């Protein structure tokens, strides 16, 4: 299997920087991006190469899989995957399909076991693993603390609770982003990030890739964008490829990247 090292040498190695400006003011044209997402390779595992018996009926999707070296492990089986950060550094996220009716469990136990205060979840409005005050999932116990709504988006806070230890947790619901396509503007898109800046981080959609991918992606280019004044976008996906495959699913998803970050870098602080 050379071909699967040619695509991971790609992952490690691509990248296409851009000066602030140019991302500003001198965009690579619709085409150009799309060229480059075509390139980027899928790094989807095969079910025959993932073997841990039994896993089926806890993924929504056959052909969506976590990647085995950055597999999430219930200390069985949840189909989730750590994903680096800012720099590369380990963990920052934890990207997970949204919870199944038989895998809520589970979920709360990552959510525990691995510390997480912080949940996004990215869907489209019109299941709950969460409850409108509080009941028990498993050995954990859920009570919201306070729902605030915003456009866009709504934020519960919430606890969790373990035989005698009690954590605070923070849900994030953001409504406006159908699956396989991109928000109508970005502006309510970079609010969510920044109400993100207040262990793991879990996201989550459906599938766990698509939106899922997009919004790290945007977090990522954020912090580059605000410590370096550039971006390498490709890279950030060749990175997030890396840890969980398929991350960021269409062109057009890809391109909407550029122009959330474009939109960042213009509301930066500046002084007129």
């Amino acid at each position: 299997n050379t071909p699967r090292e040619v695509t991971l040498h790609f992952l490690r190695t691509a990248g296409h920087p851009l000066t602030r400006w140019a991302l500003q003011r001198q965009p690579p044209s619709p085409k150009q991006l799309e060229e480059e997402f075509l390139k980027i390779p899928s790094n989807f595992v095969s079910p025959e190469d993932l073997d841990i018996p039994g896993h089926a009926s806890k993924d929504r999707y056959k052909t969506i899989l976590p990647n085995p070296q950055s597999r999430v492990c219930l200390g069985d089986y949840i189909n989730a995957n750590y994903i680096r950060g800012y720099d590369g550094k380990e963990k920052v996220y934890i990207a997970t399909q949204g919870p199944m009716p038989n895998t809520v469990s589970d979920f709360w136990e990552m959510v525990w076991q691995e510390e997480v205060s912080l949940i996004v979840m990215l869907t489209q409005l019109r299941v709950h693993y969460w409850p409108t005050e509080e009941e028990t999932y498993g050995p954990f116990q859920i009570r919201i603390q306070d729902m605030k709504e915003c456009p866009e988006y709504t934020v519960r806070q919430l606890t969790i609770q373990y035989q005698e230890e009690r954590r605070s947790v923070k849900h994030i619901l953001f409504s406006a982003w159908p699956d396989h396509q991109t928000p109508e503007s970005a502006g309510p898109l970079l609010r969510l990030v920044a109400e993100v800046e207040e262990g793991p981080i879990v996201v989550h959609c459906s599938a766990g890739i698509g939106r899922t991918g997009c919004f790290i992606a945007t977090r990522i280019g954020c912090q580059q964008l605000k410590a370096r004044g550039e971006v390498d976008i490709l890279g950030i996906v060749c990175q997030l490829r890396l840890d969980r495959g398929g991350m960021i699913q269409t062109a057009e998803q890809y391109q909407f990247l550029h122009h959330t970050l474009a939109l960042y870098a213009g509301q930066l602080p500046e002084e007129p």
